[PDB]
């Protein structure tokens, strides 16, 4: 069959409007969410309110934030064609993110990571509005470092300055100032941030940050043209094949970006990670055609490699056989198996994805736990979200508490979105 990728992208953006936190906007397009976390601030009363949730949960990680961030723009920036009369709301869905960095970077050497304690926050079911617990900060600085968070919020706010050039010059000035400072603090002060915020090391434990230095580098050349920023990120080049492009590994994304500067290395890196995740590679393909990377979030690791691919071609690399990978796994994820995996969309999409806010009844009614375990679909409909979808042979529960098949994540959604409009300007 073919598929509506440009409903799908559509109803992406909507899982984005879906995940916000802060005071929002009258326009807002999802009736069962309203103003929340309205107090969140920093531990100098700096207001830190809005930004992104990140998953089923409340809590507002840096890290997956930051790099959802960066890659949703990337798509905006080079697949500007494929999200055609959709860019300018995805535009302003974005920006909700860059704000909250803005906000984030209380001076030149602090930079609130985290706005949440993940075991407070995920001791409690409900709506993200009616929360009554403490709501911890926690920033970097050159005491407690994150060059990992640094270099990806750097990353977002740069290439948001490409972005938002032409549109809203004076936004993108900001953006760019912010993500010189921001890029200064993560290169000058090493260290990986879930040490220094330990509560993360539960949640989101990042194995490095020289990738985020490269990554963080590359959109800084990018946004200025200043040579100084491809020695810094000659300085942390990749080294072997990547794993898998992520929230945690950049890697991927730099070879794109290297590639497209004319790194000869980095092209040929970029074509050995590519063949692997083909048909007959390394990567494990399921019986259905899903290429499988680990159990954890598997439709999003294939999504992100989708969406690599999709990038790559358009710097001729193995051009038609990575366009033929994109589509096939996003056509798994919208229905090649004879059901989606995307929340909202197309034939028997998943009905009780793990989120709290989806979950709950229409107001008035009280939501907590009990609507955790309901075997009931969601009274909310959770428009666009990719779940975590299938082991390796295909089998997947539709189960509110099958936290490995029915997560959802900000990060799940960044590299699909993106691989949508890839696939949308074909
Ligand atoms: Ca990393
Ligand atoms: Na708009
Ligand atoms: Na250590
Ligand atoms: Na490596
Ligand atoms: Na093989």
């Amino acid at each position: 069959a073919q598929y509506n990728y440009r409903e799908v992208l559509q109803k992406s953006i909507l899982f984005y409007a879906a995940q916000r936190s802060g005071q929002l906007p009258g326009n807002n397009p999802i009736d069962w969410r309203d103003d929340s976390a309205l107090d969140d601030q920093g531990n100098g009363g700096e207001d830190l309110t809005g930004g992104w949730y990140d998953a089923g949960d409340h809590v507002k990680f840096g890290l997956p934030m930051a790099w959802t961030a960066t890659t949703l723009i990337w798509g905006m920036i080079d697949l500007a064609n494929g999200y055609g009369g959709d860019r300018n709301d995805a535009m302003q869905s974005v920006r909700w993110a860059l704000d909250y960095f803005m906000k984030c970077h209380v001076s030149d050497n602090e930079l609130y990571g985290q706005v949440g304690d993940g075991h407070a926050d995920h001791a409690y079911w409900g709506r993200p509005e009616e929360m009554t617990m403490d709501r911890p900060a926690w920033s970097l600085t050159p005491s407690a470092p994150g060059s990992d968070l640094a270099g990806e919020t750097a990353a977002a706010l740069a290439a948001g300055s490409i972005l938002f050039s032409d549109s809203d010059a004076s936004y993108a000035n900001q953006l760019l100032d912010h993500a010189r400072t921001i890029y200064d603090f993560a290169y000058n002060n090493r260290g990986i941030y879930s040490e220094s915020i330990p509560n993360a090391a539960d949640f989101y434990r990042s194995s490095a940050y020289e990738d985020e230095l490269c990554w963080g580098a590359l959109w800084l050349y990018r946004a200025t043209g200043e040579q100084d920023y491809m020695d810094k990120a000659n300085e942390f080049l990749p080294q072997g094949r990547p794993w898998a492009f992520s929230w945690d590994s950049k890697e991927a994304g730099s070879l794109v970006l290297l590639t497209s500067f004319g790194n000869s290395n980095a092209r040929a890196q970029l074509e050995d990670f590519l063949q692997s995740w083909f048909p007959g590679g390394d990567i494990h393909y399921t019986p259905l055609g899903l290429a499988w990377r680990d159990t954890w979030g598997s439709l999003r690791y294939s999504a992100n490699s989708a969406f690599i691919a999709l990038l790559a071609a358009e710097e001729g690399v193995l051009t038609s056989q990575a366009r033929t990978f994109a589509r096939a796994q996003l056509d798994y994820m919208l229905g090649s198996t004879g059901r989606s995996f995307v929340v909202g969309f197309g034939t028997n999409p998943p009905l009780r994805p793990h989120h709290r806010a989806a979950s709950c009844p229409d107001m008035p009614a009280s939501c907590g736990w009990d609507q955790a375990s309901d075997p009931a679909p969601n009274p909310q409909v959770l428009d666009g979200a990719l779940v975590g979808g299938p082991d390796d042979q295909d089998n997947y529960n539709d189960d509110r508490q099958d936290y490995i098949s029915n997560e959802v994540a900000c990060d799940y959604n960044a590299g699909f979105q993106g691989a949508l409009a890839g696939i949308l300007q074909l």
